[PDB]
């Protein structure tokens, strides 16, 4: 099993004007496949030193892993995170979850954007679902740092503060890139991820 | 393979009064025995992550990966670098290279009393030598996290500053167990530590 870039599913100009096409070919046909290409040599540089139970080598390998790895799994949520078709509210068992938690919709918005723009250098933000206490909660992530892979929690929808994910189109101005995210959640796919933690 | 607990070179009474055969029993047959059993769990369950291509799952291991990991590297070290017949100074070129880099074996010491003394919660003082700039260099580590693995230099003495390794004889004092340390430090492992560095 070898991981692989996955296409984009849609085109480069589907998010104009919220994101525009040069920033997303670049965030996904540079950025991420950098990742998925250094993730696998780093998994192959592992296995080598897990084989011959080189525990340094092991863990000084920790920081591409998580690094490549933690690039590969947000970068790829992202995509599907987005879409042309996205936009508006969710509805359903999600929108009752969304008021439940955080008292409305706009709620919920105005905690996941703080949450965003309080990243401090990169990072990510996340919506996600806590298994044991069964309802959603928001946390921040640093750098590539994965949601589910260093807090457990299920990733639903994820908010990309890196420079490059906005800067070309909205510079220094992070508030303006994520007023124009939410014209393009793909709640369709959020739905998806928060019905598969629920049965 | 399968990561085992090495036998102690020594009686765990061989290090009195200086270092209690209380504390090495422990230390050895009950906090290192516990990292190389779990260290042996955390890499299997990595092998199998790794067949499966789990990356979500590989981050999530990598805490008890490199605390396990590291305490199996450390401790492990931190054995050969005491003996009975320690004690003293160093001769030859250990000692020349530590007059050079740190001014006199005297002042070393301040040094690395000073970097174990300073640790803030659970941690390491290490001796390494710097390949790149092939000189000596005194750093401090926190938990288990290793020299090498976290840092690139090459461990030639550790002091284990954890409280499990002093507080049963000298309670909160650490200092006091600092000083009494260096009357164990078996010179000779670590000169030959440091002769593998050079060629
Ligand atoms: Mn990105
Ligand atoms: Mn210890």
């Amino acid at each position: 099993m070898k991981h692989s870039l996955p296409d984009l599913p849609y085109d480069y100009g589907a998010l104009e004007p919220h994101i525009n096409a040069q920033i997303m070919q670049l965030h996904h046909s540079k950025h991420h496949a950098a990742f998925v290409n250094n993730l696998n040599v780093t998994e192959e540089k592992y296995q080598e030193a897990l084989a011959k139970g080189d525990v340094t080598a092991q863990i000084a390998l920790q920081p591409a892993l998580k690094f490549n790895g933690g690039g590969h799994i947000n970068h790829s949520i992202f995509w599907t995170n987005l879409s042309p078709n996205g936009g508006g509210e969710p509805k359903g068992e999600l929108l009752e979850a969304i008021k439940r938690d955080f008292g409305s919709f706009d709620k919920f918005k105005e905690k996941l954007t703080a949450a965003s723009v309080g990243v401090q250098g990169s990072g990510w933000g996340w919506l996600g679902f806590n298994k044991e206490r069964g309802h959603l909660q928001i946390a921040a992530c640093p750098n590539q740092d994965p949601l589910q892979g260093t807090t457990g929690l299920i990733p639903l929808l994820g908010i990309d503060v890196w420079e490059h994910a906005y800067y070309l189109q909205y510079k220094n101005v992070r508030p303006d890139y994520l007023k124009a995210i939410w014209n393009v959640i793909n709640w369709e796919n959020v739905t998806e991820r928060y019905m598969a933690c629920k049965k």
